[PDB]
């Protein structure tokens, strides 16, 4: 069978913490009152929940409420669960409160308002030092999530909210995020298509906080390259082809053999030979003033297929790159 596999730091964190930390399932959820919130405006509506902008009349106070949709109990506690023991955390969404509607008794998370700037105008008007300021932003939401024992498991631009006039980012939606524990085996079918890790691609279940990591290079590449998805994937198959004409098949290869995977015969076909493209091979008139040298070797230390291999939120944030935001 597959060889097995530990994350290189955070290794033992929920083990030597009591079952009341990481036992979501056991966990006490306490469901305030609705009627203190009046609701605004709809910001979005995801494949899980429906999100409201809302104000608290209690305060005259801006709020999120987050509906959850049908879905299985154990997941709405196990979000509960990992808010509650990230609450206060560097650049984490605040859940401010839980509330289930008196009448048809569907549940709510009441989170912290975050001012979140356009999406389609921030893609135009970032600087080279932006991407660092906020990159940096994440990593240190990421290194303390690491920390505490999870694991996000959806790192991607939706998920990251920015106010860009107060500098201020939230790292949002922690419904997929699951607790680390080693030797675990985790279902692959987590996180968004262009973010996958090659661990889910290639059905490698004993995966850690390193996910987080590869799903976070994705997203600076993107950034640097202005394209986006960077790696352009049709379905779940074809995004491994995807990364393989980036990183090539010499190196998929090493790293399926280091772990003994092995390969869905979907991909027999599809596959092919690719050679190792260089990250230089990416910059483009349109995209100079986002790259640098210390930037390609940063963003190359991230997208690694090796999940051990990849830099560390904490080794990443002691990276060249961050020297003018650090
Ligand atoms: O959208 P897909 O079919 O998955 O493929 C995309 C798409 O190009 P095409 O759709 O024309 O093949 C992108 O274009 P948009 O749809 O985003 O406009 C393009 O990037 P650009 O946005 O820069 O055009 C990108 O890469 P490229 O243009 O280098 O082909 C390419 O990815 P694939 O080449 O992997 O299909
Ligand atoms: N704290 C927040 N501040 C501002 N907008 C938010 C906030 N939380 C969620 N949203 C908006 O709602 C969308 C969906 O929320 P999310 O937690 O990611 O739910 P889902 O898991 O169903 O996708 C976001 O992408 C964003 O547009
Ligand atoms: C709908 C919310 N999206 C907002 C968003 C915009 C830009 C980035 C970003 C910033 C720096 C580097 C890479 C990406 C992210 Cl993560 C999220």
């Amino acid at each position: 069978g597959p060889v097995p596999s530990r994350a290189r730091v955070y290794t033992d964190v929920n083990t030597h913490r009591p079952s009341e930390y990481w036992d979501y399932e056991s966990h006490v959820v306490e469901w305030g009152n609705q009627d203190d919130y009046q609701l605004v405006r709809k910001l979005g509506r995801g494949k899980y929940s429906e999100v409201f902008e809302a104000i608290n009349i209690t305060n005259n106070e801006k709020v999120v409420v987050k509906i959850l949709k049908p879905v299985k109990k154990k997941k709405i506690k196990r979000e509960i669960k990992i808010l509650e023991n990230l609450r206060g955390g560097p650049n984490i969404i605040t859940l401010a409160d839980i509330v289930k509607d008196p009448v048809s008794r569907t549940p709510a998370l009441v989170f912290e308002h975050v001012n979140n700037t356009d999406f389609k105008q921030l893609y135009q008007t970032l600087t080279d030092y932006d991407i660092r300021f906020y990159m940096y932003e994440i990593l240190k939401a990421l290194d303390y999530c690491h920390s505490m024992g999870i694991m996000h498991r959806d790192v991607k631009p939706h998920n990251v909210m920015i106010d860009h006039e107060h500098r201020k980012l939230r790292l949002i939606d922690w419904g997929l995020a699951e607790f680390y524990h080693p030797g675990q085996e985790y279902n692959v079918r987590v996180a968004s298509r262009y973010f996958k890790g090659p661990e889910l691609l290639v059905d490698y279940q004993m995966y850690d906080y390193s996910l987080d990591m590869w799903s976070l290079g994705c997203m600076l590449a993107s950034m640097i390259f202005r394209k986006e998805p960077f790696f352009h994937g049709h379905d779940n198959y074809d995004q491994l082809v995807r990364i393989a004409k980036v990183l090539g098949t010499e190196d998929l290869y090493d790293y399926i053999d280091k772990y003994n995977i092995e390969l869905d015969p979907r991909f027999n076909d599809i596959l092919g030979r690719h050679s190792r493209k260089r990250w230089e091979r990416f910059v483009h008139s349109e995209n100079q003033h986002l790259v640098s040298p210390e930037a390609l070797d940063f963003l190359d230390k991230l997208l690694r297929y090796d999940h051990q291999s990849r830099l560390t939120a904490r080794e990443a944030m002691e990276h060249p790159y961050f020297y003018t935001v650090v």
